[PDB]
């Protein structure tokens, strides 16, 4: 059920975040923006939790983005692997958050609190995404400018992807947000939408649901939040996976 | 002078071929086709050999294919790499097998034996030969059927790269030969080349100076036999890196 993958790259964020790439069983398929299932072997019983996969399902290796939680009973263990290390990796990934559950629209936009950025890794990197869409909003809202991940990806790789990048200078705007300390963009996620900030600084029009689309992943409170200032605004929740709305949403965690 | 990298994957083609990826310097550059001083560290001195580097400039990852040498100093030991392990890669790329030092040209002929094969990795996958040249044909001439390396990945995955497919089906043609049984293609590709078989099975006119290019990679006999070849049907050589010929050849390795 859950064959070992081999880590290949591992790179630390913070004390926080950390992302690693393993290797890709031949028969593993997915659609951008699922979850599946990895973990640890143990003396005993297998480590098993629920993980975004961070990369496009045309890649040839898989990526993760990860919490550390000190005792967390994965993380306190998948923080310290290394290449070559031993990574269990499910068969069966699923999830909410798939464009395909998106009505047609003119913009797309991810919005990510913490390792609710993971999915948008694999979304961001779909030919698909731009085929659908004019303008792609890339968001990650954290509490410290440190806390940001991938921002030289972000800003300065992603636009030269010898094959993505000329697409991606046209259609993806990078917006990071920041809590806890002064900042171009501070604010929750939902506070920065709820006065026009984001669209403001986007050059972008005043949400609208026949045109405004929402990829929607992080904490619960986030996800509450967000969800009742859209709702609030007329847009209407994909009701469950393969029916389409004007948003799509799934929990970055929950809280135990 | 020799920074280590980690090697990510190794696959074994047969007792005498593997090929091997490693991680890449932000600071490293090369040009597709050339090759860089790797190898390891020892008890002693580290063990250091000319490579080509079989993968393109574009891709964050290099890749290495391989010979193993059975009391080779340092693929005896190269050998048996795992995930995790480091290998020690030079600074400075250099060698002849540049598109750039081919006048134009309509076809190019990628002419390998064994691990020859290595730099094509590399210039099959750089968008600057498709904008080049209207065919690029891809060779590996092996002993056994067995022995041809990639086999799968060119028949059947390159032209679907989710980026190069388009092009590489339109542009690229792979044409394997084997010596030492029957086979579609059976024989050296001097022989092949001698009485036209290659250009008849590929649907390609008679060799012509004023059209054709080639890059020649391979053991010493190879060379020299099909620098005869192409000299005697009026070809001329790049002289020296820089200047631009109707082919361009680099050993494959030496006959120590
Ligand atoms: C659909 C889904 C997708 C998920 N995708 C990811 C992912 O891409 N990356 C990832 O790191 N985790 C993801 N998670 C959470 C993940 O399943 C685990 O909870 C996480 O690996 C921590 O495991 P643990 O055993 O160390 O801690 P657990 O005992 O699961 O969690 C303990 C506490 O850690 C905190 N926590 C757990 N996960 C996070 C998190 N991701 N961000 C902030 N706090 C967290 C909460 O306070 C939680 O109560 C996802 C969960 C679900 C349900
Ligand atoms: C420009 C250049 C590029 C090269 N690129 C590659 C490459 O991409 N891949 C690679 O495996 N080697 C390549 N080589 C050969 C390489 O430098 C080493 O010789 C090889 O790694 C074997 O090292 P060793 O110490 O095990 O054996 P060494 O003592 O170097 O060689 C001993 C014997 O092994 C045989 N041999 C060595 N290399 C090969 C080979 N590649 N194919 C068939 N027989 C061989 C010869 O009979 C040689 O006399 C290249 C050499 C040069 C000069
Ligand atoms: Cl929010
Ligand atoms: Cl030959």
């Amino acid at each position: 059920a859950f064959g070992a993958e081999t880590v290949l790259e591992v790179r630390h964020w913070t004390d926080a975040y950390f992302s690693f790439t393993t290797t890709r069983d031949a028969g593993f398929r997915f659609e951008n923006g699922q979850f599946v299932m990895i973990g640890l072997e143990t003396e005993t019983r297998p480590l098993l939790r629920a993980y975004s996969i961070a990369s496009a399902n045309w890649e040839e290796h898989l990526e993760f983005f990860s919490i550390k939680v000190p005792d967390g009973p994965l993380t306190s263990r998948l923080q310290h692997i290394q290449p070559g290390d031993k990574v269990l990796v499910g068969k069966k990934p699923t999830g909410t958050l798939l464009i395909s559950d998106l009505h047609p629209g003119r913009n797309l936009y991810l919005l990510g609190t913490g390792t609710g950025l993971a999915p948008w890794l694999s979304i961001i990197k779909d030919p698909e995404t731009y085929e659908r869409f004019d303008k792609v909003i890339l968001t990650q809202g954290v509490r410290f400018v440190q806390d940001l991940a991938y921002r030289d990806y972000f800003e300065r790789e992603l636009p030269q992807h010898e094959f993505l990048g000329d697409l991606l200078r046209e259609k993806l705007l990078y917006y990071p947000a920041v809590t806890r300390e002064t900042f171009a963009n501070q604010g929750r996620l939902t506070e920065l939408m709820a006065d026009g900030r984001m669209q403001q600084t986007l050059g972008l029009p005043t949400l609208d649901p026949a045109n405004d689309r929402f990829m929607i992943c992080g904490s619960p409170q986030m996800l509450a939040d967000l969800r009742s200032l859209l709702d609030s605004r007329g847009f209407q929740t994909s009701p469950r996976i393969g029916t389409p709305g004007h948003y799509v949403f799934e929990r970055a965690f929950v809280e135990k």
